């Protein structure tokens, strides 16, 4: 009937042929013009409206024709796809931000757009632009009354996703706008925990100098311990040069960091394991003396027991197999 | 003192056979049994002249040290390979390790023990499998090196080659009856090593040669180890055989998809859902699942127990990563 025409207006919008879009919509009743601009055509795992697809693909001319000459609500939600990650309940603003379509962000926001739109997971345009990495958009959004405080259904601040993806500049920016770095998440992790495991030493720098607290996650691990389990030596080194619980927890990191340099088969080093392990054993016995309760010998680790004194560690130096078995026997005790 | 044994050493290490033949000529018989039997300590290593020469492929020195100066092959020493410090290594072991097939032939042709045991029981054949030079491995076997000799923890020559990914020598070993159902102290077989790595061509040979599916000391099949290590190729190749009707199949599929979100080196949440939904589709074809309690670490979320539940989180980046650890925390521990 007329449904086919709406598929034709979708094409012109999605593809960006403003010339075609005009020829389709002109000489039509306002009632019909709304049905055409507001029919959820589904293509390529993406349920969207002409405006939403024209803003996710980034066809500013079509966006203007749909906003400056035609009246769109700038609030039509759609199920959009981003690199496999599928997002539902997103408006053209969110899709534009995620795609870094700054020109559309100007057009959309300045032509009216809830800068604090909430997807079904509460993802505000700010989160999408942070998860992307375009600082240029982020500032314009917040400087146009966006809220850096609004999180997601699991309480993930825009800072947290910025730390994860490793966008140092935008991390500093949100911190400049007083984005509290001590907000927690459902897991229990803070933005520090994220940038730590991801080896984002640049972001860990701008975090500590901004009241970044040493919180503990739901896995009983400080940001340091996460970085240790994640073979990010640089962070562990820097985090040690701070308010690190001396001994008990300081040695545990080195005992963990080295162990991680074995359990990998992709970043393994083994020599970096003996180094980080023997170093700890020395400190655990530096003066006195902080001993270790070794778990009983198990089969998976060759009915072998963890070295408990510095001399034993020096004996397995000439034993490739034992240095491997050690890294995992140490890990089992530290992590569970 | 006799730092002259130090100059004699530098010649052998550097292969300067002319300097060496000069130092050693006009030496009394007692003087040559001292100079060559001397154990110099050079850079995290301890060796005799013959040990460092065969270690370094200086066959001009090895031939002089062998043909004209009757030297014992059995001279053991403490050699080093990329941080790994091996003790009790004879010159033959050092040649097979460093891939010096010329020096290997010289040492063997002159009667060196082709079955020497390192202080930790490394056979000269193990060094060659570690190194992958099929030329040496084939040569050592034809001169009666025993394939059965494994190290202090029963690491077959077939295993270390299956681990290091030398398909060409793995084939050769099993061609020489090398047992594919070996088993180490850690309970692993040669199949577990090849499955952890992405070594499909080796895993192919092992199941060509009817490798047995065993459970290592850690409660893992080669299928589970592969899925635990995000080696989906090996998982699907292995699943083209016999596994516990649904139960083991689903387990690997569940664990494989969960590891894709975990593995920060191969992150693919699209692949995670694909393998996780396929399990719930192969479950509810009934094999229900015993979900573990909601834990703070995982946002006090509970594992999806029905296909509809999984379908609900597909447009939810966060819950997909969270589900991953939740699935591993159950399947592995
Ligand atoms: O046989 C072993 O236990 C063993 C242990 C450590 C290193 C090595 N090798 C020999 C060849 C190259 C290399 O790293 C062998």
């Amino acid at each position: 009937h007329m449904e086919g025409l709406a598929g034709y207006v979708y094409k012109a919008a999605s593809e960006g042929k403003v010339l075609t879009l005009a020829a389709l919509l002109l000489n039509r009743s306002e009632s019909d013009i709304r049905y055409l601009l507001g029919y959820v055509s589904q293509q390529g795992g993406q349920r969207s409206t002409p405006l939403i697809i024209a803003a996710r693909n980034g066809h500013a001319k079509v966006v203007r024709l749909l906003l400056e000459h035609y009246r769109v609500q700038t609030q039509q939600t759609g199920t959009v796809r981003f690199d496999g990650y599928v997002i539902d309940g997103a408006t053209a603003l969110w899709c534009a931000a995620g795609a870094g379509h700054f020109e559309v962000v100007k057009l959309l926001v300045s032509h009216g757009a809830n800068v604090n739109h909430t997807t079904v997971t509460n993802s505000t345009p700010l989160r999408a632009a942070c998860f992307d990495g375009r600082l240029d958009i982020v500032k314009y959004l917040v400087e146009n009354n966006a809220n850096i405080s609004i999180a997601n259904k699991y309480d993930n601040t825009c800072l947290m996703i910025a730390a994860y993806k490793g966008h140092t500049d935008v991390v500093r920016y949100l911190l400049e706008q007083r984005a509290d770095p001590n907000a927690k998440a459902h897991c229990g992790a803070t933005a520090l925990h994220f940038a730590a495991e991801a080896g984002h030493i640049d972001i860990v720098k701008e975090l500590i100098k901004w009241r970044a607290a040493i919180v503990v996650n739901g896995h009983g691990m400080t940001p340091l311990k996460v970085a240790a389990e994640s073979c990010k030596a640089d962070v562990v080194e820097l985090l040690l040069s701070h308010a690190d619980c001396d001994r008990r927890s300081r040695i545990e990191a080195l005992e963990l960091l080295g162990a991680s340099f074995a359990n990998d088969r992709e970043n393994y080093d083994i020599i970096k394991t003996y180094h980080y392990l023997y170093l700890a054993m020395l400190e655990r016995f530096q003066d006195g003396i902080l001993e270790k309760e070794v778990l009983p010998p198990i089969h998976a680790y060759g009915n072998r027991t963890e070295c408990r004194n510095p001399q034993e560690l020096e004996s397995i130096r000439q034993d490739r197999d034992a240095l491997h078995m050690e890294g995992l026997i140490v890990r089992e005790r530290i992590l569970g």
